[PDB]
């Protein structure tokens, strides 16, 4: 049984700390406390840069922010370009998330036109339209006398925007449970539990191969299969429209794997930060309340939101960048040696790992005052630019967030319509402080209500 005990002496012989592996686990038994809190656990007691292993893959975390521009910009075409190690997907494949190299610059090269600014000012109004939906959905919650679960209704509105801009189709989520794309976007959700199959191919990373002979992926092959299906027949018939005109070309199979991976990544994500940042304006009443005064001076009398009110909202983007500080839904940044790398005088093999611990460099009082206080005054543009290698919610380098700003104005325009029509509080439901679960993808521990109550 040669498998098993065959890398586990390299951090120890490089002179780089971390704990101590398991034989055939490595130190994989501590993610189940969160990587969140593995990170920040592990900074605190080794530094600049310690050593894990998952499974028998080395791994090396660096919080040097020069070393950090090294990995993410610097040698990225070069050296660090892929993110994780391939597993069984089957056409997934080809989804930028997955995709290495020259591939991977390919379909980045063609998607670039879809995220830009230009773009987004275009899809503008498809955007707002969704904002009517959320408050309506709000307002008879709010009308109840009862506590908002925010999840069911940010949720909501995250997977009615992602698709709407993705095919065009308006769904009601929120009104429409049994509808085939809201209980096949559901599923979507048990990303960040925990995930056997995929912890399989992270101990035995021989088992990918086998699993794709037996056409067994990491992906809900019935969600997989219900959008594929419903892409093609809309063909014959937005995101999909933009990939359909660019048709280097970007193949039908191909094509299929970005619609499907823009609804994966947009969906939770957004939901997690839009509920977040409520439950920040909800503890922080003053903080609120500026937010308030400050929609009100720009859109008077509940005015629709226009672009260049929503771009020129100065206090509402602080909030929002502070929330994506306390709160980096994707925890860490990931990047793999392609070749052997010297990285600050340290010799790390090919195909090791390199993980930025956004979270724990969130966190860091080094960096942040009083780090777990809810202060948006961090990002006011009069003081020093914050560093862009120790603040990174959307990453840093070519393989940032493609859909960074889309995401932060489909928050804003939710964040406005919400705060035009309604103030938010908390109850006897209401966690504080807020207790964050072990789940991979940002969550709370206990689900987030809120009390809503109307401005009329
Ligand atoms: C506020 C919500 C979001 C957060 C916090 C977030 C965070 C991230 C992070 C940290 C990365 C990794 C970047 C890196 O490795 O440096 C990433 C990659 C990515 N995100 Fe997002 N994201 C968000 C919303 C979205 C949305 C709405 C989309 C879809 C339009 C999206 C699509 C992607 C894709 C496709 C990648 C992979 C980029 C590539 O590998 O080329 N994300 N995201
Ligand atoms: C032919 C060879 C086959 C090889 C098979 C290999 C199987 C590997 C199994 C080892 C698992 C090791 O687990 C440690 C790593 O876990 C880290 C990530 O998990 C953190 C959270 O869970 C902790 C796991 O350990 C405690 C058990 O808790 C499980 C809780 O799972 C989430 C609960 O939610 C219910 C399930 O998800 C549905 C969500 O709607
Ligand atoms: Cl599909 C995959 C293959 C290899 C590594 C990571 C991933 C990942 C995923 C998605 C669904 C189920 C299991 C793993 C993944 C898991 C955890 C962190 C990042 C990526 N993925 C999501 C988007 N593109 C790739
Ligand atoms: Cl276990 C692991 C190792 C490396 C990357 C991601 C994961 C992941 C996880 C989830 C919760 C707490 C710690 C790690 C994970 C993180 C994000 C999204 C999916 C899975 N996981 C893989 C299989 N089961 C769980
Ligand atoms: Cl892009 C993506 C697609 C499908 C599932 C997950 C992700 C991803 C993510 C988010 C939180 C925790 C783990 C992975 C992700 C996939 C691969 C590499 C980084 C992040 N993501 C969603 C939005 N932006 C990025």
């Amino acid at each position: 049984a040669l498998y098993g005990t065959r890398t586990h002496g390299l951090f120890k012989r490089l002179g780089i700390p971390g704990p101590t592996p398991l034989p055939l686990l490595g130190n994989v038994l501590s993610y189940r406390q969160g990587l969140w809190k593995f990170d920040t656990e592990c900074y605190k007691k080794y530094g600049k840069m310690w050593g894990t292993y998952e499974g028998q893959l080395p791994v090396l975390a660096i919080t040097d922010p020069d070393v950090i521009r090294t990995v993410l910009v610097k040698e990225c075409y070069s050296v660090f370009t892929n993110r994780r190690s391939l597993g069984p997907v089957g056409f997934m494949k080809s989804a930028i998330s997955l995709a290495e190299d020259e591939e991977w610059k390919r379909i980045r090269s063609l998607l670039s036109p879809t995220f830009t600014s230009g773009k987004l000012k275009e899809m503008f109004p498809i955007i707002a339209q969704y904002g009517d939906v959320l408050v309506r959905n709000l307002r008879r919650e709010a009308e109840k006398g009862k506590p908002v679960t925010l999840k069911d209704i940010f949720g909501a509105y995250s997977m009615d925007v992602i698709t709407g801009t993705s095919f065009g189709v308006n769904i009601d989520s929120l009104n429409n449970p049994q509808d085939p794309f809201v209980e096949s976007t559901k599923k979507f959700l048990k990303f960040g539990f925990l995930d056997p199959l995929f912890l399989s191919i992270i101990l035995f990373p021989f088992l990918t191969p086998v699993f794709e002979a037996l056409n067994v992926s990491l992906f809900p092959k019935d969600t997989i299969n219900f959008l594929s299906k419903s892409v093609n027949r809309m063909k014959k018939s937005d995101f999909l429209q933009l990939m359909i005109d660019s048709q280097k070309a970007l193949s039908d199979l191909e094509l299929a794997a970005q619609s499907i991976i823009f609804i994966f990544a947009g969906y939770e994500t957004t939901s997690s930060v839009l509920s977040f940042t409520l439950y920040e304006l909800a503890t922080h009443p003053d903080v609120q309340q500026k937010l308030q005064k400050e929609i009100d001076a720009v859109l008077p009398n509940k005015a629709p939101p226009t672009y260049d009110a929503v771009v020129q909202m100065e206090y509402l983007d602080m909030v929002v960048n502070e929330t994506l500080r306390l709160f980096p839904v994707a925890i860490r940044l990931e990047r793999t040696c392609k070749k052997d790398v010297e990285i600050n005088g340290v010799f790390i093999p090919k195909g090791s790992m390199v993980v930025i611990p956004t979270y724990a460099l969130h966190h860091d009082p080094k960096y942040w005052t009083e780090p777990e206080e809810f202060r948006p005054e961090r990002f006011s543009k009069k003081k020093d630019s914050i560093d862009p290698y120790i603040y990174t919610p959307f990453g840093t380098g070519p393989r940032n967030c493609i859909g960074m700003r889309f995401a932060l104005m489909n928050m804003k325009l939710a964040l406005i319509r919400v705060l035009q029509n309604f103030s938010f509080k908390p109850c006897k439901e209401t966690q504080i402080p807020l207790k964050l679960d072990t789940q991979g993808l940002l969550q709370p521990e206990k689900p987030i209500v809120l009390k809503v109550d109307s401005r009329d």
